């Protein structure tokens, strides 16, 4: 046991054929008797010898026995700190262009247990190109050794761009993407969604993500029974789906997020909102998808749920506007959130304690529900145009005298486009009118902002249709800034400012 021993150091630091081989045999033996390795790991001429035959060698033995015995040493925080500062990383990485198995799986798990828990192996791994070794070996076929060289990547490239960059280089997201939709094995498919986690924050590896096929593959393990496994698919997906508009093929991930929406779990809930938010921006299809699985039922429900918790309502609220517009349901989705009892929670939503991202994606939301005829009455009854109207009032002061991610300036466009569309009901035009709102939308015809012009105008359109408005706009003084907005680059603005115009001028 103890005191016979750096005799097999020599003939294995040897330069023969046979000589070293089965020299190596040996240390391998006495590295298996537990106490007996915890005293090998002494000699520095021991330890680097089995190192430099394992960088160069040709026995399939040699090798095996040498990277066992590593591997086998890299117990002990004395057994790693031997192997480090004799300098085996580079020659462990360099083992992982071998294509003998038993060798692969020496080298990635003794890599393992030093990225773990041994002092600055992280630096010296990623120095030795190992990201890029690790990335080449993602094509294996063995769960345990897919397992462990995926939690390397995650251990190199968390906090590490420059590691998350030379794996988006090295193909990593491709062979990610790949391993998420061939395997089942959970340990696997969740250090590997962690590595996509990670790596779905990265500017440049998030649309590569994404043109792999992340956002179908990742939906795939959306009903594991591991929650660890459905909450990290989920955070990924949340990062990638503002990337994702383009995708097609995505209709099982779309209803499988529909549903996620009844979770009990906040989380769940939270990232399923936010992704459907997401996918539902200006792809019509995914609109059409969402709105087809009962999508409009489950996001009221999730609002009512929610109360006032802003990281769900926000999110759902954004994508209830979304799904209530130009597509060929929208019309049916519009009629659906007030048939689900939606139309008081999202008035409600327009109070305090409601935030200004909230409230501006719930003006959008009342646009939309406005353009539905049998929305114009239950929304004028749940006392949506006094809000928006002081809200329109307050956020156009804060733009004189001069907020949270918003500008005051797309709340005065919101409201005034809101406003613009409820004004097509004639007993809305006399709530508005009542609200002393004529001069206000008379000063918005002088912004800056073109948009707001439009919708200004817009409402003003809508109001001189009834002669005692007409007369109040003109006496506004709207004669002359409807003028020079007749000569607007904009078609809508000068379009609208000739209606109103005419409509005053029948005198």
């Amino acid at each position: 046991a103890t005191r016979a021993i750096p005799e097999l150091t020599k003939l294995l630091n040897d330069e023969d054929q046979v000589v070293v081989n089965k020299a190596a045999v040996m240390v391998h033996q006495l590295s298996k008797k537990e106490a007996s390795r915890h005293a090998i790991m002494r000699s520095p001429q021991m330890v680097s010898a089995i190192v430099r035959t394992m960088q160069n060698t040709n026995d399939v033995e040699t090798a095996r026995c040498t990277a066992g015995t590593l591997h086998n040493l890299s117990h002990h925080r004395e057994g790693l700190l031997a192997i480090f500062k004799s300098g085996g990383i580079p020659a462990l990485v360099k083992m992982l262009g071998s294509p003998v198995d038993s060798v692969l799986f020496y080298a990635i798990t003794t890599l393992h247990n030093l990225l773990l828990h041994q002092e600055g192996a992280k630096m010296a791994v990623r120095l030795a190109g190992g990201l890029q070794k690790m990335v080449a070996l993602l094509n294996k076929t063995n769960v345990k050794f897919l397992a462990i060289t995926t939690d390397c990547l995650q251990i190199l490239a968390y906090g590490n761009q420059e590691s998350k960059l030379i794996i988006l280089a090295s193909g990593g997201p491709q062979a990610l993407v790949n391993i998420m939709r061939t395997y089942t094995y959970e340990k696997l498919l969740w250090t590997t969604s962690r590595v996509l986690k990670v790596l779905s924050v990265c500017s440049s590896n998030k649309p590569a993500i994404v043109e792999a096929g992340g956002m179908q593959a990742l939906g795939l393990h959306l009903t594991d029974p591991s929650q660890r496994l459905v909450q990290n698919c989920l955070w990924t997906l949340r990062n990638l789906s503002d990337a994702a508009t383009k995708q097609e093929g995505m209709e099982g991930l779309l209803g499988t997020l529909v549903q996620l929406l009844g979770s009990d779990d906040i989380n769940v809930v939270t990232c399923a909102a936010g992704i459907l938010s997401n996918l539902t921006c200006n792809n019509y299809k995914n609109k059409m998808m969402v709105c087809q699985v009962g999508g409009i039922e489950a996001l009221v429900r999730t609002v009512l749920r929610a109360g006032d918790r802003e990281d769900i309502t926000e999110p759902a609220i954004c994508a209830l506007r979304h799904l209530t517009s130009r597509h060929q349901e929208a019309e049916m989705a519009q009629n659906a959130v007030r048939l689900h009892y939606g139309l008081p929670v999202v008035v409600k939503l327009l109070h305090p304690p409601s935030h200004w991202p909230l409230i501006k994606a719930t003006v959008g939301l009342i646009r939309n529900l406005a353009l539905c005829p049998a929305n114009h009455a239950p929304l004028r009854e749940q006392g949506a145009i006094p809000r928006l109207v002081q809200l329109l009032v307050r956020a156009h002061q804060d733009t004189q005298r001069r907020v949270e991610g918003v500008r005051m300036e797309e709340i005065v466009e919101g409201c005034t486009g809101a406003l613009h569309i409820l004004a097509r009901d004639v007993h809305n035009r006399i709530v508005i009118r009542g609200l002393n709102t004529i001069p206000l939308f008379v000063q918005l015809l002088y912004s800056p902002i073109e948009n707001i012009q439009r919708v200004a105008a817009g409402v003003l359109c809508e109001l001189a249709q009834d002669k005692e408005a007409a007369e109040a706009i003109e006496a506004e003084g709207a004669t002359a800034p409807l003028t020079e907005l007749l000569h607007s680059r904009n078609e809508g603005v000068a379009t609208y400012a000739a209606a109103v115009l005419f409509r005053m001028s029948e005198d």
